[PDB]
């Protein structure tokens, strides 16, 4: 099937346009991904100049496919099946007390390398909150996906929350809201509900002079 796609290392590219309350940039970003244990490696950067957002807001956003899929539940993965045609991902994200980004994002297979390709809009933040006035801390706070069939959509959708960490005390919250369709037209495997779990982890790269994120990641289903 798709799993097969995934079965040993496979480079992954990560290319991204936003336009934050007209703050417009970029983020490109490489590494490689082993779903036999769900592990993520990459590095990103703003190719544009400073990021006009704290890196952990773009988390989220900047591979699912990726998952360690335990023997047993093979058969509910939408992800690795929807390839290499792919799919497309929708969010929108609600920053409580700030504005929010609405993300659609193709992810596919191009040649051997799996390309997660994205537009990222923000609208109604203000210009000192702590997204736009960059005021959180460099740290994720990982939170659990609970994954359900839209079988109107022949995909999944998602509703999560993730803390974000603000400077000084307090946390942000980042209400997210997600839908994935197929984009071939193969069958896909709609899969029963259940969880993704991630730890994530933001490092620097101290040989790196622009503004970037290092990001080792790992992903498991239950």
């Amino acid at each position: 099937k798709g799993e097969e796609l995934f079965t040993g290392v496979v480079p992954i590219l990560v290319e991204l346009d936003g336009d934050v309350n007209g703050h417009k940039f970029s983020v490109s970003g490489e590494g490689e991904g082993d779903a036999t244990y769900g592990k993520l490696t990459l590095k990103f950067i703003c190719t544009t100049g400073k990021l006009p957002v704290p890196w952990p807001t773009l988390v989220t956003t900047l591979v699912q496919c990726f998952s360690r899929y335990p023997d047993h539940m093979k058969r509910h993965d939408f992800f690795k099946s929807a390839m290499p045609e792919g799919y497309v991902q929708e969010r929108t994200i609600f920053f409580k007390d700030d504005g929010n980004y609405k993300t659609r994002a193709e992810v596919k297979f191009e040649g051997d390398t799996l390309v997660n390709r994205i537009e990222l809009k923000g609208i109604d933040f203000k210009e000192d909150g702590n997204i736009l006035g960059h005021k959180l801390e460099y740290n994720y706070n990982d939170h659990q996906v609970y994954i359900m069939a839209d079988k109107q959509k022949n995909g999944i959708k998602a509703n999560f929350k993730i803390r974000h960490n603000i400077e000084d005390g307090g946390v942000q919250l980042a209400d997210h809201y997600q839908q994935n369709t197929p984009i071939g037209d193969g069958p896909v495997l709609l899969p029963d509900n259940h969880y993704l779990f991630t730890t994530s982890t933001l490092s620097k790269d101290p040989n790196e002079k622009r503004d970037h994120m290092v990001l080792l990641e790992f992903v498991t289903a239950d």
